[PDB]
């Protein structure tokens, strides 16, 4: 007996046509590439449905939207286009990272194809969309590697932050939604079910710095116990040889994320001036302090 909010599916079906690309699928959502029959322009639609577990979620769909259009001015978090809806779902028309997860970055077999130069830059960006989401009271709670895209692989392109479907507020509850993302992502505070803090999202960063640059996952074990151990513990492989390839600096950066009390987590504005991210583009002319006059 639910009256439909968003633009009519008669509509999306007379704008658009999907293509043949299934960009993703989880229990509740579907992403599918679609095109503008006027433009030509490419998009990702993402299917999500009300209902979910025997629960209503419009409200939470409402409030992740609320989310994406309040970022629309931040350019390293997805934006959202248009929005539909159908009997059973909520249709985002969102803006397509043609590049796909930055977990493609993470595996041994492109290791080869990204530099420190690409890494550095790729951890600065995904700061500043950090950055831009806490300063507005956003905590994501589920940037796992899958959770953030590019806009080009050849060449490398820009980071995309998705998936808001489990943001909160600073200082909301800890109970099942947060407990339930994917087990080597998720931060100590989250296992002690601790109040929502920034520093869970910042966590989830040195688990990021950590995967492009060792191509290993650092918590995950034979099986969820371990995994679950590993975060309580912080039991971190930084062997000589998981690291023979990585700088000190980035060391650091990671060193100083993955730790047990959240509070001593640097911020994101904090993390953005870390040593390790401070690189001159060599084709500028440098001014140094030593003026010619
Ligand atoms: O899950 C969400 O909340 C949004 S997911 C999404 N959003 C916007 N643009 C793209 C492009 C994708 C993409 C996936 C895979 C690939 C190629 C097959 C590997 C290329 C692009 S997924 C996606």
């Amino acid at each position: 007996t639910e009256n439909l909010y968003f633009q009519s599916m008669e509509n999306f079906n007379n704008f658009y046509i999907l293509t043949s690309k299934e960009l993703g699928r989880g229990k509740f959502a579907v992403v599918r590439q679609c095109i503008s029959k006027s433009t030509g322009q490419e998009y990702a639609a993402k299917f999500l449905k009300k209902r979910r577990r025997g629960q209503d979620c419009r409200a939470e769909i409402l409030h992740e939207i609320a989310v994406l259009e309040l970022a629309k001015s931040c350019p390293r978090v997805i934006n959202l286009h248009e929005v539909y809806e159908n009997t059973s779902e909520i249709i985002l028309i969102l803006e397509y990272a043609a590049g796909g997860e930055i977990f493609s970055l993470c595996l041994p077999e492109l290791a080869e194809m990204v530099s420190e130069n690409d890494v550095i830059r790729l951890i600065k960006q995904i700061l500043e969309g950090v950055y831009y989401l806490h300063q507005n009271n956003i905590v994501h709670l589920d940037l796992k590697p899958q959770n953030i895209l590019l806009s080009s692989i050849y060449p490398l392109g820009d980071i995309k932050i998705v998936d808001f479907g489990m943001s909160r507020k600073i200082g909301h509850a800890c109970e099942l939604r947060e407990i339930m993302g994917t087990p080597e992502y998720l931060a100590p505070e989250i296992l002690n079910y601790d109040p929502i803090t920034t520093a869970t999202d910042m966590w989830n960063i040195g688990i990021i710095a950590y995967m492009l640059l060792t191509h290993t996952s650092p918590f995950v074990g034979e099986d969820n116990q371990e995994t679950y151990l590993n975060i309580s513990q912080v039991n971190v492989d930084y062997s000589e040889e998981t690291f023979s390839s990585v700088s000190q600096l980035a060391t650091d950066f990671i060193q100083s994320l993955l730790v047990k009390n959240p509070e001593k987590r640097p911020t994101a504005e904090i993390c953005l001036s870390h040593s390790w991210l401070q690189q001159w583009d060599f084709e500028n002319l440098f001014h140094p302090e030593e003026t010619s006059s």
